């Protein structure tokens, strides 16, 4: 099971402001949709409620400590262990955020899909710092910038840096 982080962040790692994206980049979200198709999205409750609805065509799995939290059209998991059990047959899952949710799956992540937006927004939540010498870029692509996607941004994909033995 490939554990993947899916993230869009600005130049200071901002990923949210008041439970919202500080930017409106529809093309970016279309990238996310294409990338995650046929794979579970794992997200915290707050992240889910910020989106406000289930993202169709995907296993939506909400992670919360709250045992009786349910929304229709979604699955609820209360721990990392519960997520792995739910996704036991999944080839790849996408950790969709909640800064806190990223921290939960940090010891397990195998792959990083990071969208980097070349702008500094006002923000109150951040993608956790990561040692990137552990990682290695396998793919990069400049995002579509235009009337509907004002900012400059780049899609990056990283896999684990393989150590060469002494
Ligand atoms: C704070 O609010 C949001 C946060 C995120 C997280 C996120 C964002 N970007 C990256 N790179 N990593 C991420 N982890 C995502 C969304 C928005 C999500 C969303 O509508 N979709 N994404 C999944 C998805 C899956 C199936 C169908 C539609 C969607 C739509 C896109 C359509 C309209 C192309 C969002 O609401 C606007
Ligand atoms: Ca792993
Ligand atoms: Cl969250």
């Amino acid at each position: 099971m490939i554990v993947s982080f899916m993230v869009a962040m600005d130049e200071n790692r901002v990923i949210g402001k008041d439970n919202n994206l500080p930017w409106r980049l529809p093309s970016e979200l279309q990238y996310v949709k294409k990338t995650t198709m046929g794979h579970p999205l794992i997200m915290g409750r707050k992240n889910y409620e910020a989106i406000g609805r289930p993202l169709p065509g995907r296993r939506n799995i909400i992670v919360t400590r709250n045992e009786g939290y349910h929304v229709e059209g979604c699955e609820v998991a209360h721990s990392v262990e519960e997520v792995f059990e739910l996704c036991k047959n999944e080839e790849e899952i996408f950790i969709f955020g909640g800064a806190q949710i990223y921290d939960l799956f940090l010891p397990y992540v195998d792959k990083l899909y990071i969208t980097k937006i070349h702008h500094a927004f006002e923000g109150d939540t951040f993608f956790p710092e990561m040692d990137m010498t552990n990682w290695k870029e396998v793919f990069v692509e400049k995002g579509l910038t235009d009337e509907k996607n004002p900012y400059t941004y780049y899609y990056h994909v990283y896999e684990k840096q393989q150590l060469v033995p002494r």
